[PDB]
């Protein structure tokens, strides 16, 4: 299992503009287009993103292309972030994937806000950190996904994704 397979389990694949768990306009493998309520604004962002007139629909190919960009940017964002970098560097390869997953779903900003959990992960207090991560809007709003990510940080293995 790798970051791409993991994220593709969590986000799914949709070739037509759709709405977020949050109601936001998205396409592909969890690629947020706009937080704006117009389908028209979304369509425009889409065409801007792909470089063609898409009419709200893309190919598998174009979806994976966007996905490669998004993963790359998530990693690069972690590496550029003063709060995130140190935690990332402290972690093993599997747990690194769990942090990347949070960043992809919620943005650098959002994750950098989990001060206390970050501190615990750095200290390698796995059980403590998992209890603290669960005390969040994130866990309450997307509990099955949060619980997969959380198990991954707890265990350092891929079992939560074996099932799936």
């Amino acid at each position: 299992m790798n970051i791409f397979e993991m994220l593709r389990i969590d986000e799914g694949l949709r070739l037509k503009i759709y709405k977020d768990t949050e109601g936001y306009y998205t396409i592909g493998i969890g690629h947020l287009l706009t937080k704006s309520p117009s389908l028209n604004a979304a369509k425009s962002e889409l065409d801007k993103a792909i470089g063609r007139n898409c009419n709200g629909v893309i190919t598998k190919d174009e979806a994976e292309k966007l996905f490669n960009q998004d993963v790359d940017a998530a990693v690069r964002g972690i590496l550029r972030n003063a709060k995130l970098k140190p935690v990332y560097d402290s972690l093993d390869a599997v747990r690194r994937c769990a942090l990347i997953n949070m960043v992809f779903q919620m943005g650098e900003t959002g994750v950098a806000g989990f001060t206390n959990s970050l501190r615990m992960l750095q200290q390698k207090r796995w059980d403590e950190a998992a209890v603290n991560l669960a005390k969040s809007r994130w866990y309450n709003q997307t509990p099955n996904r949060a619980k997969r990510v959380i198990t991954t940080f707890r265990t350092g293995e891929w079992d939560a994704y074996k099932n799936l």
